[PDB]
């Protein structure tokens, strides 16, 4: 119940530098592996730097922000190279970086293979982090993922708002429970059935010896529109309601 | 009036597997092409993976719900090499992948360039989609686009809140159209003017002889703020009320 | 206070053309360089294109609307090849492109390594740009950074919606201040505190002699949930009262 976010390809990578781009960031993922031909070289199950110092990065981007809890590493997997203690970096707005925990550095791989995960509590809140290798066995060479909370349900919402009013007096007589429903159309159509919700902004109404009962309801939604239902019972005359309504589809 | 996700680089591509950095997924775009010069090798016309089975794949993905209409597939434009089946997966959570139509394998290609088309009815709705290659001739090896519903003006609106009262006696007495008007400046400016949606939480005001008579605008609305009028008229005393806003920033 | 967006790796980037994997768009950044030894290659300084004519470019894309403000191009770091003018494209919709100001020709590089930059007045609004190099000294090479706006705190919101009312007639009756809570329970947990609005849908309450006094206010606000506190005072006896609230989470 966490993300994958390499492996879903959620998230743009830059390295400082490649030792060519058979050895690049898209060889970079925890677990990588190909071809066992000893006869040619389809890259280094890694990413390895050109540079070999304690300036060396890959950047993991987009503009979301992610909520990571954690992150993997290993070494590479097809040469005894591997990056033994690294930093982390992040950022949430995209120019001002911190470091992870004033700097902290992660002991990291001793092996090709084994993976290594630091767990974030709380989790990092960024939109790009950077893994900066420290000290290395032989060569800057990684694999790694980074583990990120799912997308809930309730983010980025699609939003559509108007008003609508009686208009008139039909509501303006009468005993007993009574409504008029006023058809409203979204400006555009949505992909899928939004929620509706509504809140009054103007009465123009008389109470029953007193008793003021008025109610708008939203119903009938569909992809194209939708019902606001004005209501009064007892004796009220009610002579105009405003709504303004928001409709909020979800997940789409 | 379909967005070509490739074309426009909307998505992060990631292979299983890749013969080596020139025949990587960065050329694998339908219609990829690069020089005739045969005297020098700039890149394969395809991705080709590098490993020969049928645990091969393109990841395709990003954060955004996308609504997949179609997938065009096409072989590798400078050798005789192009996949003639396929299955796809998707992730709308990126936890939870699924087969597309129960694993259904999609005949494909026969040559190097002829486009071969399969339209989604209902679109995939996901935010990574995989092709995984069946069966291939001579190499796995293809250039490929996603199409996908474009972006509606509705989507990813930016939000602000708050609140507004009367706060005085200024509606409090009086007869006929009686209005004043609260400038509320947002807490922070937008980049574009919103719409300001408004909803009543506090009425405290006298019936004019039992009619009930209260409104309220949102008016004069800029990228700083807007002007929320009180409204009242015939005779009403209106006391206080007060109305929770909520300012909608579209397509920004 | 801009971002620099392929720094921060928040862009696709999708060439025309490359000379091979070793020239790629990976290899772009503004700035780039790599290692100095003269023994081995580990790439150009540059995205450097396979074809040299008119019909070469980056595109550099992703789905969230970018406001940007300035574009910096540099030739390539290692070999006398730059960029000398350009032409910019872009597009909101990722269906309908446009040229930036009329397809004006931008006067660009006349070295290896000076920086020139073009600032956008106003910034140019797009999910997908490219650069349309016109002409060039030796090679189409260059290297290059895209600025945009940061993102605000109040874009991306996260939104949950419901109704709650009194239920029953603990505000219809007695004197003074008057109070009842209902606590609302969210549909899913939010991963911090959100704000929440509120509007009235349904009043059903007397005048005290002629006064109507009724308000909600939300309260307690969590994670979990929040309190819609219902407020009558003076005599009024108040039977019901219904709002919708939207709750609204920023900035996560
Ligand atoms: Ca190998
Ligand atoms: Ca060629
Ligand atoms: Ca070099
Ligand atoms: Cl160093
Ligand atoms: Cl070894
Ligand atoms: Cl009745
Ligand atoms: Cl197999
Ligand atoms: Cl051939
Ligand atoms: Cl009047
Ligand atoms: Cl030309
Ligand atoms: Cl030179
Ligand atoms: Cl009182």
């Amino acid at each position: 119940g966490s993300v994958s976010c390499l492996a879903n390809a959620l998230l743009n990578l830059r390295s400082s530098t490649d030792y060519n781009a058979d050895h690049g960031v898209k060889n970079s993922i925890l677990n990588f592996s190909n071809s066992k031909d000893a006869s040619r070289f389809d890259g280094s199950e890694s990413w390895s730097s050109s540079v070999l110092d304690k300036n060396q990065f890959i950047v993991a981007g987009s503009d979301s922000v992610k909520h990571f809890v954690a992150i993997s590493t290993q070494g590479r997997g097809d040469h005894d190279q591997w990056v033994t203690s690294y930093k982390l970096r992040y950022t949430l707005d995209n120019v001002n970086w911190v470091e992870y925990n004033n700097g902290e550095i992660i002991n990291a791989n001793k092996d090709r293979n084994s993976i290594v995960t630091i767990n974030f509590n709380p989790p990092i809140k960024a939109r790009s982090i950077a893994i900066h290798p420290q000290t290395y066995n032989n060569h800057i060479s990684l694999r790694w993922e980074l583990y990120a909370l799912p997308v809930k349900s309730y983010s980025n919402p699609s939003v559509q708002v108007g008003e609508v009013s009686i208009g008139d007096r039909s509501l303006n007589s009468g005993t007993g429970s009574r409504t008029i429903v006023r058809h409203v159309k979204f400006p555009v159509e949505f992909l899928s059935v939004p929620i509706v919700s509504i809140g009054c902004k103007k009465v123009d109404a008389h109470t029953d010896n007193g008793q003021m009962r008025w109610e708008g309801k939203s119903e009938n939604i569909t992809t194209k529109g939708f019902d606001l239902t004005f209501i009064t019972w007892g004796n009220n005359a009610v002579y105009d309601l405003t709504f303004d309504y928001v409709a909020v589809e979800f997940n789409n």
